[PDB]
C-alpha cells in the first residue's frame, strides 16, 4: 500500500481512473468538432475556436484527476481514448447539441462518483468533486443550452446565415 | 422538461423559489430598518448605512438563487414580498436584535434546504448552499450577536449616549 | 408632529408612501423580466442585463422617495410588494411592451403626485418631482418606445433572428 | 445558551476543542523538530526552516478552529499541550517519517470530525472541515511522502551527503 | 560534550529550558485571553487583537531562547505547556490584571536567571538576558500597569461603556 | 472533391491521418510518464514537468497536422488513441530510453511521409514536413540521447542519488 493512502477505497480509485478516461474522451470529441469547423466547406472559425478551447479545458480536467489519484496514493491506469462517434458533425447547431449531450453524460458520471465517495465516507473526494467539477459542469451545460436555444431561434441549421451570424456575434 | 435539467428534484426547485422570497423579504426588512434610523427623531446615520448595506446584500443573495434556479433548469415563480413586521424599530439595540432573529430564521431555512438537497442526492445544490450561504449566515449571526452584546453592555437602549457612541465608533 | 415638518400636507405624505410602493413594484417587475431572459430556453443575456439595470434604478427611485419622506418629517409606511402580473414574459418585444406600459403607469402616478403637491401649495415637493422624476420618466418612455419600434420593424417576436440581433446590436 | 448558537451539537463543540489541542500539539512537535536540526551536531538549517514553517502553520490551524468555536457559539476549553514523544529526532529522514505519521493522525481526527458533523446534520461544520482542512492534509501528506521517498532513494539516513544535498536542493 | 560548549554551566542550561517552558506558557495564556474577547458575549475585538499579538511575541521569546540553547551547545528539553489557570477571564480589566501578574512572574524568573548567570560567571548569558529580555519585561509591565490604571479610572469592569471606549481609543 | 484540393494524393491524405494518430499517441505516452514521476513513491517533479511539457508539444504537433489536412482539402479521420505500452516506467533513465525509442519511431514515420510526398511530387507537403517536423525530431532525439548518456554516466537507475541530482540540475 502507498505510504500516503488514507481513507481511499479501491472502488473510488477505480472510478477516478474511469473518470480520467472520460475527461480525455471529451477532450478528443471537442478536438474533432473543432477541426470539423476548420474545413473549407464548413468554415466557421469561431465555432472551431470555441471547441478547441473546450478540448484544452477537458485535458486540464483529466490532468487534475490524475494529480488527485497520486495525491491520494492510488495508481493511474490509462485506457485507450476512443475516437468520437462522428467524423462529420453536420452543423454548428448539431455540434452544440452533441456537446450538450456529452457534458450531461460527463455530469452523470461525476454525480455517480460523488455518490460513491459519500457512500464510502470519503469527504475529501466528495468535496474535491463538488469544488472542482460539479459547478463547472452545471455552467457548461447551461452555456450549451443557451447556445442551442439561440441557434434554433435564429433558424439553424437550415439558415446558413443564422450560424454565420452566431459565430460572429456570440462566439467571436 | 428543460434541456439543461439534470438530477434536480421538483422539491428542490420549489424550495429554491421559497428561499428566493425569503432573501427578498430580508432585503425589505433591512430597507425598513435603514430608513427608520434616517428619521429626524432617531438620527443614527451609521445604523442607517449599516442596514442599507445589509439590504443590498440580501438582494444579491436573492439574485444568485434566481441565477441558480435557471442554471439548473428550474423555473422561477416569484411571490409577494411581505412588508416587515414593524414600521418603527424602537432603538438601535432593538433593531440589531430583530436582525439577529431574522438571520437565524434565514439560516434555519438554508439548513433545511441543504438537508433536502442531500436527501435528494443533489451534491451540486448542497455544495452551492455550503459554499455561498452557510458561512455567510454564520458570520452574519456572529456579527449581530457581537453588536447586541456591545449595545447591551454600553447601556442601550436606555442610554441615548450608548447608541450614539456605538454608531460612531463601531458602525462608522 | 415632527420638529422638521413644514408645509407638508397629510395627503402628500400618504401619496409619497404609495409612490414608494409603486417604485418598489416596478423594481420587482424588472427583476422578473431580467431572469426570464436568463432562462436556458430564452437566452437573451443583454435583454437580461437591460432589465436588471432597470430593476436597480427603480430601487434607487424608491430609496430617494424614502429619503424625501424623512426629509419632510413624514413617516414611511411600507406595504407588500406585489408579485408581477406575469411569470413568463413571452418574448423580448412583449417584455419591452410590458415595460412601456409600466413606465406610463408610473408616470401617471407621478403626474397626479405633482398635481396634488401644487394643489396643496407645496413647491418643494412639486419641484422634487419635476427635478428627479418627470424627465427621467419621459426619457424612459421614449427609450422603450424606440426599442418597441425597432423590434416590430425587425420582425419580432416571430423572427427569433430579430430579437437576437437586437440583443446584440442595441442592448449589447 | 449562546445567542448565536444554531444547529451546533454538544458533541461537535467537544470534538472541536479536542481538535484545537491536536493542532497545538502538532505545532509543538514541529517546533521541536525545527530546533533539533539547529543543533551544532545536526546542522541542517533548511530542515530547521522547513519544520519551523510547519509549526507556525499548525498554530494557524488551531487559531482558525478557535475562531470557529466562537463563531458557532461554543466555548473554548484549552488543555495542556503535551510535549512531543521524542527530544532527539535522529535524522532528517526519521523526522520526515515522524511528521508523515503525525499528519496522518491529524487527518484521521479531521475525518472523524467530518463524520460527526454529517451525523449531526451540521453542514456548516462539515463544509468548514472540507474547505479548510481536508485538502490541506492531503497535500501535506503527499509532500511528506515525496520527501521520505527522495531521502530513502538518496541513501539517507546512512549517507550524511544525501541529507545535506536534500537540505540544499529540495528544502532550500 | 558539545564541540561549541564553552563556559556554559549545567545549571544555566537547565534554567534556560525552564524559561523556554515559561515563555511558551505565557504565549498560551495570552492565546486564551485573546479568544475569550472574541466570544459573542464579550465581543471586544481590540482586546482580542492585543492579546493575540502578545501571544505571538511570547512565542518569539521562546524561540530565541531555544536558539540560544543551541548556540551555547546546550540541549533543549521541552516540557508540557500547562493550560492557563482560567477559561473565562471575566472582563478586560481582569485580563489586564492577570497579564500584569503574569509578566511580573516571567520577570522574576528572568531576574533569577540573570543572577544565576552572573554567579556562574557567564557574561554572555547575563548580557543576553539584559539585552533581549529585561527591558522588554519592564516595558511590558509598565504598559500593563498603565492599561489597568486607565480601566480602573474609567469605571471598569462595572461600566461596560468604559471597556468599550478603552477598546476603541486605547487598543484600537 | 474539395474546392481547395490541388496536387494532394489520396495516399498522402491517408498518411497524414496516420501521423495525426501517432502524434496524439506520443502525447499520451508522455502524459503517462509525467504522472508516473508525480507518484509519492517516485517523486521526481522535474522529470514529471519535463514529460508533461513534451505531452503538450506533441498535442501541438497533432493539431498542426490536422490544420494541414484541412488546408490541403483532405478530410480528417481520427482513430482511437492507444494507451501506452507501460503503466509503470520504472525509473527516470528507463523513461528517457522509452522516449528516445518513441521519438525515433515518430521520426521514421515522418521520413516515410516525406518519401511519399516526394514520390507523389507534392513539394508543399514535403517542405511542410521538412520545415516543421524533421529538425524538431532531430533535436528531440539528440536531447534525449544526451539525457540518457548523463543518467547512465551518473550511475542511474541503481543510484537514486543520480536521478535526484539530474532532476535538480538538468531538468530543473
Ligand atoms: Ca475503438
Ligand atoms: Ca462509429
Ligand atoms: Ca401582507
Ligand atoms: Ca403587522
Ligand atoms: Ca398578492
Ligand atoms: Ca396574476
Ligand atoms: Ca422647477
Ligand atoms: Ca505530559
Ligand atoms: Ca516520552
Ligand atoms: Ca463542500
Ligand atoms: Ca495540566
Ligand atoms: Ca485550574
Ligand atoms: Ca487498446
Ligand atoms: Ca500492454
Ligand atoms: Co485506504
Ligand atoms: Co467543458
Ligand atoms: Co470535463
Ligand atoms: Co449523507
Ligand atoms: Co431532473
Ligand atoms: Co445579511
Ligand atoms: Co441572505
Ligand atoms: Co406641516
Ligand atoms: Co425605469
Ligand atoms: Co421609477
Ligand atoms: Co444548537
Ligand atoms: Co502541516
Ligand atoms: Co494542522
Ligand atoms: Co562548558
Ligand atoms: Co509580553
Ligand atoms: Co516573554
Ligand atoms: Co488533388
Ligand atoms: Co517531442
Ligand atoms: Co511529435
Ligand atoms: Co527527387
Amino acid at each position: 500500500t502507498s505510504q500516503v493512502r488514507q481513507n481511499y477505497h479501491q472502488d473510488s480509485e477505480a472510478a477516478i481512473n474511469r473518470q480520467i478516461n472520460l475527461e480525455l474522451y471529451a477532450s478528443y470529441v471537442y478536438l474533432s468538432m473543432s477541426y470539423y469547423f476548420d474545413r473549407d466547406d464548413v468554415a466557421l472559425k469561431n465555432f472551431a475556436k470555441y471547441f478547441l478551447h473546450q478540448s484544452h479545458e477537458e485535458r486540464e480536467h483529466a490532468e487534475k484527476l490524475m494529480k488527485l489519484q497520486n495525491q491520494r496514493g492510488g495508481r493511474i491506469f490509462l485506457q485507450d481514448i476512443q475516437k468520437p462517434d462522428e467524423d462529420d458533425w453536420e452543423s454548428g447547431l448539431n455540434a452544440m447539441e452533441a456537446a450538450l449531450h456529452l457534458e450531461k453524460n460527463v455530469n452523470q458520471s461525476l454525480l455517480e462518483l460523488h455518490k460513491l465517495a459519500h457512500d464510502k465516507n470519503d469527504p475529501h473526494l466528495a468535496d474535491f468533486i463538488e469544488t472542482h467539477y460539479l459547478n463547472e459542469q452545471v455552467k457548461a451545460i447551461k452555456e450549451l443550452g443557451d447556445h442551442v436555444t439561440n441557434l434554433r431561434k435564429m433558424g439553424a441549421p437550415e439558415s446558413g446565415l443564422a450560424e454565420y451570424l452566431f459565430d460572429k456575434h456570440t462566439l467571436g
